[PDB]
């Protein structure tokens, strides 16, 4: 017979799936082992090898005694794991130095083996053995002994047991030259516990597990088919017909996909995905020491396989569109009819569902973070559980358990899906205790275990359990957007109306209560979550639309035979809308450019709009009170107003968002907008790089001074300069920064530079200059003083503008003046910045062959005050009769903090970012700017080692200072330790093509402290047990 066959098959297949799937984590795996030796080509030349883990698994080194005899009297590095002139190299690295009397080994601010030099060069000493491993950091000087102290007579071994004392390796640097001596050699064993590939056994077990689970579910299907019920071959009318709500939702989703905003964590996911295939494992790439997101990481591998085609924004986030359409179909054609005949008979409920799904999908679930996919999985789970309860079969329950497992394996906030299994638990238990009689217990229970457990074969493919435990150890040791509450405003009324009246005429109790309990359970899980509650709201997009479709029926006049309650509900909706129109931080970093309200709350007329909604709420509530006092019923006006409040509210918010985005596009057309760039991607577009402009050499367009008799200030002051002095700038003023006395991460080389220069400029200046300006070609004038103050003027010489041509005039849209002080100028974030006057006065050549002025131009001064920053003067605001131009500066403030400093102007020689950086140079793109710079190549990493970057792109000042500098600091596991220790940064002069007051971000050039070349690593392989760990990593002292 076939029933007994299917029983046996189900049992054996499910048990095998459970066993093998539990065993996948503990099974062996092949790891590639890299190691690094510094003398490579038999010559003493420096070498770079930036480890992303900021420490090796072990280090050994051997140094003869003769090398000390070869250096000069003032020797230096015999070797070091970072350059001696680097930033905090003596705090983060190993250094073997010779200070003219002592041969010192300095591990991180710790002096191990400090020994005289006249002994090491003697005839007794032979070698120096240095070893840093988990057992400690020790150094032995063979042939010698301790002469002084309590340790006298015993060997010259010295050091400390501390596994957190292992150095940070970004190379092997020295000061020696020539051939290599016999014995000098280091050996670093790099940590590569994450980059692996499976054995044949593990792979075969995973494949057999998936096959057996499929076999078991097929056999359980053949067992569920024992009842005479069948699926009819015809499709129903609802899946065949099409409506207008379908068109509205689909069109809105498409238009928002192209034109609309994007989430905040996009570059995070994109850079992880792009670097995963070269690495060999999904790394976070910004934090936590190259540790993976592998326990919740398979969607990222889907994105990584997608990146092999293109990295555009219109392709990599197609899953959002797919999942949106799937949610809409499953919600309109499987969720609403099963709630009852009332729902799916009305149109208002369908409009409510569609519009709420739109409004919740818009700010959050358009991007790359998987919140919308989680919502889709939860909806699929609910649908399959309801189909199981209705049809009485157990296969959709198993498929729903599988879907819940995967939805949890996307992101830890997928536990919402599991809530469905907690709601539809007792029905499935009833089914199991009902079918236990006909067929036994194990044929049913085994496939469910196999379904729940098959996720371990996908989640632990390229990883083991020890790696995951280590990654969690690091993540726990180190630390860790319009408001929408349609969810709550729809959960409260449906809840109270299901509690008030027991049974509703034409509505199902079970499905509604299950949906409501799902939502309450996940809100419970989320209030315990340390992250802010409002950020995780895209999970309630589809289920929230379902609850809205339910709520629009439980408040209509067909059930609520009282007007006062409906007016109260209207007051509630309007109060909610006011609370959502007030609390809005804005949009995030590229959608907030052309939006109407960028630095305020909405304000039309003469007072904010939230006040108008609170006022409408007040009228509604007082009207309800009057209805209560007149004790009337069934007034036609209320039946006209309270026909459908929720769809009207949702449509209002939808139209608001779409209008904001379309206004941002039309107001900001030729330069960057999300929609314009995405439309441009089909034609070879590259995003913000196409619009952003940069000066390769920031001294290229300095204008020629006309002839004149001038003073010691030079041509810049001019014929009566008062209160301006060439060295009139404070000690430490730098480019786009403030130079706090205590340091910060991710800072340029200008911070730690000296105060004064060794050689003065043309005029008697000593001030450093920001953007690579050579003080032998660029004068300065400033008014800061310390003995007594005075009112200061400056009116420079007429600087001859270049020429009168059209192509040149098109390529040269600016005249720029570098200045530091409190200067007035327009902007976007904060317009009309009050302060002192630095203006650009232009001329028109008279008929006598002589000059005479016409007017002035006011700048666009974006950037931190009182930093060295570029002041922008467009050439569109200048008449084409212009031939000459001068600076006019006034200081009418006797306070010691209101000071001015200026340089001469320049018509820069610009070009785009894509024309200079290209798509082959490595770049350190922060986690905010990856979706606008897709064509740029990030700094990959493979086998523990990274690539030395040549550039760094970053967001605006406050975001760089508050978000990225702190996230990927070296103390927390980021990449800026490597760059701060190995490289020296310098900020560049960048502009945006037609928004001269917008702060798109910053571009920084990296230069090398010392000349060096990449390393030739040595490879091998080892097979592990699955539970193997070579001790813990270094994360903390
Ligand atoms: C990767 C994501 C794939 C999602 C699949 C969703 C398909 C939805 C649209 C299909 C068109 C159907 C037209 C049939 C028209 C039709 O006859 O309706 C098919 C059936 C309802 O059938 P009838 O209406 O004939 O049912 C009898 C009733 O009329 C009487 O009550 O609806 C379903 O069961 C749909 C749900 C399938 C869901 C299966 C999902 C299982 C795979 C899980 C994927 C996991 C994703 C992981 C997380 C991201
Ligand atoms: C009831 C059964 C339902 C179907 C269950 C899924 C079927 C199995 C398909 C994936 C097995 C993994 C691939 C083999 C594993 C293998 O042999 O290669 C393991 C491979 C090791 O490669 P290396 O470490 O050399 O490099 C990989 C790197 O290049 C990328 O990280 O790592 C991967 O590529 C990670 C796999 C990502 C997996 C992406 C797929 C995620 C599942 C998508 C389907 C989920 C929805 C299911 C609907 C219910
Ligand atoms: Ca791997
Ligand atoms: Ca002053």
């Amino acid at each position: 017979k076939d029933v007994r066959i299917a029983r046996w098959v189900a049992t054996i297949a499910g048990l095998l799936g459970f066993v093998l799937s539990v065993s996948i984590p503990l099974l062996p795996v092949t790891q590639t082992t890299a190691t690094l030796n510094w003398p490579q080509q038999g010559r003493l030349d420096n070498v770079t090898a930036p480890l992303i883990s900021q420490a090796p698994l072990e280090l050994t080194a051997t140094v003869p005694c003769s090398v000390v005899r070869d250096l000069p009297p003032e020797g230096g590095l015999v070797f070091g794991t970072a350059p001696a002139e680097g930033r905090d190299a003596a705090l983060n690295a190993m250094l073997v130095n010779v200070t003219e009397t002592r041969v010192d080994v300095i591990v991180r601010n710790v002096v191990v083996a400090s020994v005289n030099r006249d002994r090491v060069a003697g005839p007794d000493c032979q070698r120096i053995e240095i070893t840093s491993n988990l057992d400690g950091t020790y150094a032995d000087f063979v042939g010698l002994t301790q002469i002084s102290g309590e340790d006298a007579g015993k060997l010259q071994r010295t050091g400390y047991p501390d596994p957190n004392l292992r150095p940070a390796i970004v190379g092997v640097f020295t000061d020696l030259t020539g051939p290599a001596p016999q014995g000098l050699s280091v050996s670093a064993e790099i940590d590569t516990r994450f980059t692996t590939h499976p054995t044949a056994l593990k792979l075969a077990a995973m494949l057999l597990a998936i096959v057996s689970t499929v076999i078991a579910l097929l056999a359980l299907w053949r067992l569920d088919r024992l009842d005479g019920r069948r699926m009819h071959r015809l499709i129903p009318t609802r899946w065949r017909t099409v409506t207008a709500v379908d068109g509205v939702v689909v069109g809105g989703m498409a238009i928002w996909y192209v034109i609309g905003a994007n989430s905040s964590d996009d570059g995070y996911i994109l850079q992880m995905a792009r670097t995963a295939e070269h690495a060999g494992y999904m790394a976070n790439y910004f934090r936590w020491f190259g540790s993976p997101e592998d326990p919740f990481g398979w969607y990222y591998n889907v994105l990584a396989l997608m990146t092999k085609v293109s990295d555009a924004s219109i392709w990599i986030r197609l899953p959002d569109l797919i999942c949106a359409l799937i949610c809409w179909l499953l919600l309109s054609r499987e969720v609403l009819p099963r709630l009852g005949p009332a729902v799916a008979g009305s149109r208002a409920a369908m409009w409510a569902a569609g519009l709420v799904l739109l409004g919740a999908w818009m700010p959050f679930n358009n991007g790359l973070r998987p919140e919308g996919q989680i919502a889709t999985g939860a909806l699929i789970t609910y649908v399959l559980i309801e189909r199981a309860v209705t049809s009485g079969r157990l296969t959709p329950a198993a498929l729903a358990i599988t879907t819940a497992a995967f939805t949890l394996g996307i992101q830890p906030t997928g536990l919402i899906a599991v809530a469905a299994l907690l709601a539809g638990g007792r029905p499935i238990l009833r089914i199991v205790m009902r079918r236990r009689r006909l067929v036994g217990t194990w044929p049913l229970i085994a496939p469910l275990l196999a379904a729940g457990t098959v996720i371990l074969a996908v989640v632990f493919a390229d990883q083991t359990i020890a790696t995951v435990l280590e990654a969690t150890r690091i993540r726990t040791a180190i630390g860790p957007r319009v408001a929408f509450v349609f969810t709550a405003m729809c959960l409260f009324p449906s809840l109270f109306m299901m509690l008030r009246r027991k049974h509703i005429a034409g509505v199902a109790r079970g499905p509604a209560w299950r949906l409501m309990g799902i939502i309450f359970a996940t809100m419970f899980f989320l209030m315990f979550t340390p992250t802010k509650w409002i950020h995780h709201f895209g999970l309630f997009a589809a289920v929230g639309g379902a609850m809205a479709a339910l709520a629009t029926v439980l408040v209509s006049p067909t059930v609520l035979r009282s007007a006062r309650n409906r007016m109260a509900f209207l007051s509630l909706v309007l109060f909610v809308l006011a609370f959502c129109f007030a609390s809005t931080n804005g949009w995030w970093y590229v959608s907030n450019f052309g939006a109407p309200f960028n630095n305020s709350v909405p304000k039309v007329g003469g007072v904010q709009i939230s006040a108008i909604f609170f006022a409408l709420s007040a009228i509604a509530a007082l009207w309800a009170f009057w209805l209560h006092l007149t004790r009337r019923t069934e007034s036609r006006v209320v039946d006209r107003l309270t026909a459908a409040p929720i769809p009207v509210a949702a449509g209002f918010m939808v139209v608001v968002m779409m209008a904001s985005m379309a206004i941002g596009v039309v107001r900001q057309y030729p330069t960057y907008s999300n929609g314009w760039a995405n439309i441009r991607a089909f034609a070879g577009g590259c995003g913000l790089a196409d619009d952003v402009l940069v000066e390769p050499d920031s001294n290229a367009g300095f204008l020629t001074p006309l002839p004149g008799a001038y003073g010691p200030l030079g041509p810049l002051g001019g014929e009566d300069p008062q209160g301006f002095s060439p060295d009139g700038v404070p000690d430490r003023i730098i480019a786009e920064a403030i130079r706090l006395n205590n340091p910060q991460p991710g800072t340029d080389y200008d911070w730690n530079r000296p105060i004064k220069l060794d050689e003065p400029g043309i005029n008697g200046s000593t001030v450093p200059l920001p953007y690579g300006l050579d003080p032998k070609r660029v004068p300065v004038a400033g008014t800061y003083s310390t003995e007594a103050q005075q009112e200061s003027r400056l009116s420079s010489a007429w600087y001859e503008l270049p020429a009168r041509d059209e192509t040149e005039r098109a390529a040269h849209p600016l005249v720029v003046i570098t200045a530091a002080g409190t200067i007035t100028g327009e902007s976007v974030a904060n317009g009309l910045t009050t302060g002192q006057t630095v203006d650009l006065e232009y001329a028109t050549r008279g008929p006598d062959g002589t000059l005479v002025p016409a007017g002035r131009v006011t700048p666009y001064d974006v950037g931190p005050t009182p930093s060295w920053r570029n002041l922008r003067y467009p050439r569109s605001e200048i008449p084409d009769d212009a031939v000459a131009v001068r600076v006019v500066a006034e200081d009418l403030s006797l306070s010691q903090g209101d000071w001015i400093a200026v340089t001469p102007p320049r018509v820069p020689e610009l070009q785009s970012v894509q024309e200079y950086v290209g798509s082959d140079q490595p770049v350190l793109m922060d986690w905010a700017v990856g979706l606008a710079f897709p064509c740029q190549q990030p700094m990959l990493h493979a086998n523990g080692v990274t690539e030395v970057p040549k550039f760094r792109i970053s967001p605006d000042y406050y975001a760089k200072l508050q978000s990225t500098d702190t996230w990927q600091d070296g103390i927390n596991g980021g990449l800026l330790g490597i760059t701060d220790l190995l490289l020296r940064a310098s900020v560049m002069s960048t502009y945006l093509s037609q928004d001269w007051g917008q702060d798109w971000g910053s571009l920084r050039k990296f230069d090398t402290v010392v000349e060096a070349t990449p390393a030739e690593l040595d490879f091998g392989s080892q097979t592990h047990s699955g539970l193997y760990s070579p001790g813990p990593l270094r994360i903390r002292p």
